């Protein structure tokens, strides 16, 4: 009945609240003050479906649901290879229930702030393994929920669940005012940049009220590998508007009179994509389990980590009430996380890699068939709200052939 | 707002419940009265497990939770080849949470009471397309949710979907009073006979109270195919008995004073698993919506039916929520399908049909390392909560052993 938990983020607050609601007693360590995190930089676009979205308001926490703006649709298009300045595929889908993209630097501090009124523990200190030996020996279940902080390599790579080492893509973040608001509806407006990168745009909430986040993510090396010399916040704006006004000039258009929302609303970086196990042992041979982005870290090209963070923080809170007064050894922890990526993370990883690679034929094939195929597109923009339903037609040929066919069937 | 459905069964009942619930106009046709279903014969034995069981929870549909025996894990037993009378493989593992087996005979039954106590139009009538044809134009969706009523080959048989045109094994039902509890914990103990069949059995709540349901799974032609010349209830109890002397005479040592629960308590028969197209179109050119075993059977042996069956209308009802005023088209129908398909029951049936052929090498190695390393042993009993989870370890060789080799390193 005692929790520890270190990393005060998406997961490990989600499932703090989660647990003093069910009546634990929950220890939490974080690296930041509260106010440091809202007005810091910026760490994501977290772009939320509503699955995800569901699990928050299933526990209450969906406290910006009315001030945020919705996201209603997913579009593609990519540049005429011919044509100046057109598109050779450009079309949307609506998703069957909104997104939501309340960033971070409010929603972190406001669950902390949560956190402690509801009788949480909360110890301001960068932890490292002396802390979790302390943790081990007076709490019940020790987890670490630190992301991408270096503390997270106690944990061992799964080299059979990474195919990569190096990062795929180069990335950054604008959180912008001004822009255009896109009609008729809202949308996760996804320009692929064949050979080149991505750009994505998206409305949001932030500490100065609703934006919209512009996110890019370049092949190394390539013309969107562009942020090494971008040093002050004009020059990051700068960047950006010449990226829309180089190879998506259809969206500059609407970015005419952007600003950023602030001068920490940007972000630039990278990392290779990497799955851990679950149970890390310490010096004293007690253990630990990892959750979250510590054990499985994706690149953000198909938008998933804060969904996945949710839904991970979800499936462990279910099973640490399931088990009661059960031993938390390392047998629980390690099966906890295969409910996870048995059950749900392969799929979104798998997906998520093989987007990072060159598309073969047949997803070319299926990117241009849904712009004349709208059941296609629906079942495109849906996905991203459980990626399994990609499985199998996505990845191999004959069967995207198949799935084109039933949904031409019934449009 | 306006929605009928026809068959008054597991996933028509729940889904018209929640349909009612959330303010929608039912019109439900059963070809049966509730009480000759009361006092008929059994059809099914139910075994649901926790996350199904959860959906009813949440529905308030949980009326004999309290009631029934409640199913705590499963077993697993193979006979020893050489040594009489003993078992090669004989291990158990515990369910994360309970299962709970509640006869059909009065669930369905109590379901269509409260069906028209919140106000449903329960409409008596064995229906075909001339029932549907009036539905269709009176309501704004229509679904057929007839189990294997011959109503239901009026979808398209999913050829590709479908690897069996021919039953399996051939099954039977026996429900029994006086059996031996298990000690120390209730399960559903398996019996899997090398080349003959399969015998499960678990405790279950029926109309005369609680009971065991014995379930008999036989290659078809060999010795447990053996209920065609069975014509009384006596002479199925004896046959049932026969069989646990004959290949499992462990279990008989529980069943020395067994009777059946009621004449009605039997059951014997087979079918082909088969997966349908979800729209079918009628002579007029409206349209309908197949539900649940209309759309994916599958052979009992993994008892996942009425899990599909809860699971599906769970999904169905929230399509049908998050539609709103939106057509329910044909696009919308195959959508809502393809969701359940893709997401979840095609891994169910695409496991379920591995079982019913000849187990290759690495799964009777994986069978017998469970009896040796408690994490692979909970892994294959929780599995059943969502068979999802059994991927791709169960399936493929190379990845089994890796599996083995993590649970073994948490034992
Ligand atoms: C550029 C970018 C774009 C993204 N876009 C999206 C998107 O649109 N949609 C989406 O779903 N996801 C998106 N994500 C991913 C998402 O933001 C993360 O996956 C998510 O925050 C993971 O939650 P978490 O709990 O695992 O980690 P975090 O939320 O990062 O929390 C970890 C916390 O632990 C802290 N910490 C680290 N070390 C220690 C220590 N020693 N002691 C104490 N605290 C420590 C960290 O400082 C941090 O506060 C994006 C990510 C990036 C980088
Ligand atoms: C031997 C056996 C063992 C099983 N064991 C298990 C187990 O342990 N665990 C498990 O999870 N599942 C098990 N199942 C499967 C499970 O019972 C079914 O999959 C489940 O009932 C399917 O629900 P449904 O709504 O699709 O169909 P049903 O529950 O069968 O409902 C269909 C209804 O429609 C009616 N109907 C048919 N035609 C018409 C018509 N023209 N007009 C009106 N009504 C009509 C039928 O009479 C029936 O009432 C078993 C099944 C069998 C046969
Ligand atoms: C930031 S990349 C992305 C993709 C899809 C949805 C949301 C975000
Ligand atoms: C009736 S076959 C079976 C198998 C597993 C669980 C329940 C039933």
């Amino acid at each position: 009945k005692r929790i520890a938990i270190v990393g005060a983020g998406q997961s490990g607050l989600q499932l703090g609240l989660g647990l003093l609601a069910a009546g634990y007693e929950v220890t939490m360590f974080s690296n930041r003050t509260g106010e440091d995190i809202r007005r810091g930089k910026v760490m994501s676009s977290q772009c939320m479906f509503d699955t995800s979205l569901q699990i928050e308001r299933d526990l209450g926490l969906d406290h910006w649901a009315s001030d945020c703006p919705t996201v209603d649709g997913i579009g593609l298009a990519v540049p005429h290879p011919e044509q100046k300045g057109a598109k050779v595929i450009d079309w949307a889908a609506r998703l069957n229930a909104s997104a939501q993209s309340v960033d971070q630097r409010l929603k972190i501090p406001a669950w902390m702030d949560e956190f402690q009124k509801k009788g949480g523990e909360l110890v301001f200190k960068d932890a490292g393994i002396d802390e979790l030996e302390a943790c081990t020996q007076s709490h019940d279940l020790t987890l670490v929920a630190s992301g991408k902080g270096e503390i997270s390599k106690l944990f061992e790579r799964d080299a059979h669940k990474s195919p990569y080492d190096k990062p795929q893509r180069a990335l950054a973040l604008t959180y912008v005012k001004g822009m255009a608001p896109r009609e008729p509806f809202s949308a996760v407006c996804m320009n692929l940049i064949p050979g080149v990168g991505e750009y994505f745009v998206f409305p949001a909430l932030t500490t100065t009220g609703p934006c919209e986040i512009m996110v890019f993510e370049g092949v190394p090396g390539g013309p969107m590998d562009c942020w090494a010399d971008v040093k002050t916040p004009e020059e990051h704006l700068a960047r950006s508007k010449w990226i829309l006004d180089t190879f998506t000039p259809w969206e500059a258009e609407r970015c005419k009179d952007i600003e950023l929302t602030d001068d920490n609303g940007i972000l630039a970086g990278r990392f290779a994509p990497t799955v851990r196990k679950p149970v890390a042992t310490l010096p004293s041979g007690r253990k630990v389990l990892g959750l979250a982005d510590v054990v499985v870290l994706n690149d953000p090209i198909t938008g998933q980590g804060s969904n996945n963070a949710a839904k991970c923080a979800d499936t462990y809170l279910k099973s640490i009430l399931a088990r009661g007064d059960g031993a938390a050894d390392a047998a629980w922890m390690q099966q906890t996380f295969d409910r996870y990526w048995f059950g749900y993370a392969q799929w979104v990883t798998q997906w998520t890699n093989m987007l990072l690679a060159p598309p073969p034929p047949h997803v070319l094939n299926l990117l241009g068939s849904a712009g004349a195929v709208p059941p296609l597109a629906s079942a495109f923009a849906n996905g991203f709200d459980d990626p399994r339903t990609f499985f199998p037609w996505f990845a191999d040929a004959a069967e995207s052939e198949r799935y084109i066919a039933t949904c031409a069937a019934v449009a």
